[PDB]
């Protein structure tokens, strides 16, 4: 009844799209930053291996069996159970998550069109902070490419699995990490790879006192690995009867990491260089990028093949974003899937409206205390709604699944990986997200 991925590597391709996207650069920049860099690293890698690994083949397990959206891929393998409101958790952190991916992805579409144009090739007069300064504050011009991004993403997503979502351009993913192995490269040559690379990989430990820091990392590490947005179980349920769960699972962390990576090696050392401070807020990367392409012969050309191979990957995770209402709404209200994607995305499109204003206009405004609007959803997003929601999850398996029944479909045998995977589920990775939920509030 439902459409799948036309191969197993299809699958894997498409969620490597899905996960490698904004959270990789502009959110693992001033995340790591503004938390103290290596300890903080140290500790997002640490949550990577024990609570994100088993989360996603937990999530890609979830996924086929039932071959259902998100929400009902809880309602057909225990149906009257209360494990839907994982399924349900998810997807209002889609909803939100996408409100203000579009905010950040305008933020692309913009630039990119600034070096098209040749306006952003040498330092305005503003300085390359102040342009993004007064962009940002503008009420409506975010608003405008937002809506624009929104386009392709709803296009895409409204297009169809074998259609649309995909056929993406295989081999632009690749184009925009060998471009970042050459950008950590260069910032590592101009006089801040000593306070850069040792402010990011040496710890210093007095920040994990502070508890900030530990669900800042499972933040993060959620967020970075579309867990807990509803959006790998919807990709696992297109994937087929003859498929390796446990090497996708695998294959995407150690690329978005690696793509995290590399991000770190770019950004911080050009921080330290720039005598820019780490800290610098959401816009930290839109501060510092263009200020480095600056100092480059051909940094026009990097600029702009910069920002059309990270828009397109923005675009490859916010499509995904999108699946998880259309592939519920299609199911519960029997929504055709190009009618479910205009109407959930134009009102993704809307919600994200006050966010955009949140940096100009509703500076000073606050939902949760102490926080403006952009700051206020990232956090019920990702630092509640992905964090717990992987919770539930890992104890959906751990304990709500037959062993026999958790190998077999995500297709681990009685191996010590197998006991392992199993056992992060049961205890280890609902514990340290129980622990850091104890110890945060
Ligand atoms: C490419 C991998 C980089 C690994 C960086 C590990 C930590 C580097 O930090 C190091 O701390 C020392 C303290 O005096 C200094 O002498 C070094 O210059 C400094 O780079
Ligand atoms: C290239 C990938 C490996 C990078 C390893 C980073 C090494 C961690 O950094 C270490 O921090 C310590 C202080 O806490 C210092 O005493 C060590 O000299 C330093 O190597
Ligand atoms: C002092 C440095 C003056 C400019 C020397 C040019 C060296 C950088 O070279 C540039 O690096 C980019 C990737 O980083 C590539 O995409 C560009 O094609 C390449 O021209
Ligand atoms: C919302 C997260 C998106 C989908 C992607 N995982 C990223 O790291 O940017
Ligand atoms: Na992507
Ligand atoms: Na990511």
């Amino acid at each position: 009844g439902r459409e799948q991925w036309a191969s197993r590597l299809g699958f894997i391709l498409a969620a490597m799209g899905s996960a490698v996207g904004l959270g990789n650069i502009w959110r693992f920049s001033y995340v790591t930053g503004e938390n103290g860099g290596a300890a903080f690293l140290l500790v997002y890698l640490g949550f990577i291996a024990l609570i994100g690994i088993p989360i996603v083949l937990a999530e890609f397990t979830i996924g086929r069996r039932a071959q259902s959206d998100a929400v009902g891929s809880f309602e057909k393998l225990a149906p009257g159970k209360p494990w839907k409101v994982a399924g349900l958790m998810g997807v209002a952190a889609g909803f939100l998550i996408l409100s203000f991916y579009g905010v950040i992805a305008g933020w692309i579409l913009f630039y990119l069109f600034n070096y098209i144009t040749g306006q952003l090739w040498s330092a305005p007069a503003e300085g390359f902070g102040g342009f993004f300064e007064g962009f940002i504050a503008n009420p409506t011009l975010p608003l405008f490419w937002q809506a624009l991004f929104m386009i392709a993403t709803i296009w895409i997503v409204a297009i169809g699995v074998k259609k649309g979502i995909e056929r993406s351009n295989k081999i632009l993913m690749p184009l925009l990490g060998v471009l970042l192995i050459a950008l950590a490269i260069y910032s590592l040559t101009l006089g801040g790879a000593k306070e850069g690379l040792a402010f990011l990989f040496s710890p210093d430990w007095s920040a994990l006192k502070d508890p900030g820091v530990y669900l800042a990392a499972i933040s993060q590490a959620f967020f970075t690995l579309s867990l807990g947005m509803g959006a790998l179980i919807t990709y696992g349920s297109y994937v087929s009867k003859d498929s390796r769960l446990p090497g996708a699972a695998v294959s995407v962390a150690g690329l978005d990491t690696a793509f995290a990576i590399i991000a770190g090696i770019m950004i911080f050392p050009a921080v330290f260089a720039l005598g820019l401070s780490p800290s610098g807020g959401p816009g930290l990367v839109f501060v510092v990028l263009p200020d480095i392409f600056d100092s480059i012969r051909l940094g026009p050309i990097v600029g702009i093949a910069f920002f059309i191979l990270l828009g397109a990957a923005a675009l490859s995770s916010a499509v995904s974003l999108l699946e998880v209402p259309v592939a519920y709404f299609m199911r519960k209200f029997d929504w055709s899937r190009k009618q479910a994607a205009i109407t959930l995305g134009v009102i993704i499109t809307l919600l994200g409206i006050p966010s955009s204003l949140s940096f100009g206009v509703l500076g000073e405004v606050t939902i949760i205390p102490g926080l403006n609007i952009f700051d206020s959803v990232d956090f019920i997003a990702s630092s509640v709604f992905l964090p717990l929601g992987g919770m539930i999850i890992a104890l959906f398996i751990g304990w709500g699944w037959k062993t026999s029944d958790a190998l077999a479909e995500s297709d681990l045998t009685d191996s010590v990986w197998g006991k392992l995977w199993i056992l992060s589920l049961r205890f280890i990775a609902p514990i340290a997200i129980l622990i850091v939920f104890l110890s945060a509030f």
